[PDB]
């Protein structure tokens, strides 16, 4: 088991991923229940500039991004850990 | 009916609807964005992304200005 | 359909409620997924003066009471909307 | 003067803010998301739609890119 | 000094404080319970065993009914 | 198995564990309060009330210090 933000990430989506798209500016990223602001405390751990900010609900968090192409990225990052 | 639950739902909770570009603002009675929610997420709807909610305010996403109209639209129709 | 507290709570809990019970100085209200704070809303909206405070989670609600002779008079009387 | 609570309110809590398209998303101290949600909301400003607030971030979504600049420009100037 | 901060946001969103046994029930405007908790988190007392927010209220665990008598009089002592 | 997933998730969600009366306070890393709390609810665990969970923290109930005592002691088995 590996300890760093984006392993902690990666060990924590294992369990709680359920799925993830985006639409323009924004991820939508589907947890297990009530893992929302668990992940979200992940990702804002992960520091990822392009990543502007998250709001976390219980099972869905959305990742805000500046621009579409930061969304892609960001979402990139997040679809290698699966 | 996870429609007929969110129509009988909506008739206390609900407060506003309104949408911009692919997302739709609902605004519930304070503290039912969570209940609210949970009906609309167990509804069969495809062109729904996503809904995340906090208090009293939900943001549904979808991943179009049309899908966004069509699921306003059909909130609508329940009120 | 009333439109009471009392009876928007009795109609919230016909959908929403999943358990009651209580030790000592509290009550567990267990709900339906998402409607602790909903339904918290509508109790703390009763104004039952024998209600010291509700904090709610998200499908569980703990009403505190000042003594157990309280919270069994809480108790009962959301017992009675069931 | 109305907007004081607010102001004090962001004084002590505020963290950051941005906004992209019809989005502002305000950053704010640990847990005061919806508390300065509530405050926001109490403003009841038209140009605002409504807001979803997390633990620490408040996503704000005003009706179009220049209701959202507007918005910003009238939040920052409480700092 | 180190209070003031959690003295500034009582003053601003303190209701009211009422404890029974080994809690403490300390009611805030809305959406201010876990502001004010991350603050009495942050004080690190170890006479308070944890806090749980919700939106209006938050709960203080102590680790006795004395504990939970000189937690509450610390606080309202701020007030 | 629940208590597996539990386990598994308390690696890196756990904080500290206390008990009083018959309650358990369960520290979690911020923003594991939820996630921590629907794996304790999966548990088949009759002497555990409920839980109501904060953003970090968990309350677990139960009826009686002997039993709050026991369930704190399956928890502790996990870490
Ligand atoms: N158990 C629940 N609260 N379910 C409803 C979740 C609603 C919405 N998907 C959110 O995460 O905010
Ligand atoms: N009682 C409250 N928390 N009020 C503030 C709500 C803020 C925002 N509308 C949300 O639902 O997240
Ligand atoms: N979807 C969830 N958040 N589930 C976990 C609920 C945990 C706990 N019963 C609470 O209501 O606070
Ligand atoms: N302590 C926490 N819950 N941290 C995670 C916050 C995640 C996200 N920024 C939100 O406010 O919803
Ligand atoms: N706007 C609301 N969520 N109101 C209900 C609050 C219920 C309860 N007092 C709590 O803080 O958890
Ligand atoms: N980031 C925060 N919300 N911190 C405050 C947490 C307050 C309290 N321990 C709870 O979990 O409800």
């Amino acid at each position: 088991q590996r300890f760093n933000p984006l392993s902690k990430l990666k060990r924590a989506l294992m369990d709680a991923f359920v799925k993830i798209d985006s639409a323009s500016h924004m991820i939508v990223l589907k947890t297990m229940p009530g893992n929302a602001q668990a992940i979200g405390a992940l990702m804002d751990n992960l520091d990822w500039d392009e990543m502007m900010g998250t709001i976390c609900g219980d099972d869905t968090i959305l990742i805000i991004c500046r621009t579409p192409e930061d969304t892609e990225g960001v979402k990139n990052r997040l679809l290698e850990l699966l």
